[PDB]
């Protein structure tokens, strides 16, 4: 899966974030995706290949303690943006 989650082609459709629940200290797993594409993940080693539909996984390739959060890439660009603030007043 994806080693870092900075990646930023600009192409993206879809981002869904992995955040682990039972580890509060880890970072959380931005991953960058397109519409309907496998999401290979590795959480606490393990590899979950998630498919991907319309920037929606399948909840069912998730382990317990961890939240998956589904979004697209717009989305999280806006996000980012709102919550960083890396543009200048």
């Amino acid at each position: 899966g994806p080693h870092m989650g900075k990646h930023g082609r600009d192409d993206y459709d879809c981002t869904v974030i992995f955040r682990n629940n039972h580890a509060p200290e880890r970072q959380p797993i931005v991953v960058h995706t397109y519409y309907s594409r496998d999401l290979p993940i590795e959480l606490d080693g393990v590899r979950h290949t998630i498919q991907l539909s319309g920037c929606t996984p399948e909840q069912s390739q998730i382990p317990q303690g961890y939240s998956v959060e589904h979004m697209t890439y717009k989305n999280y660009l806006r996000q980012e943006i709102l919550n960083e603030r890396p543009f200048w007043p």
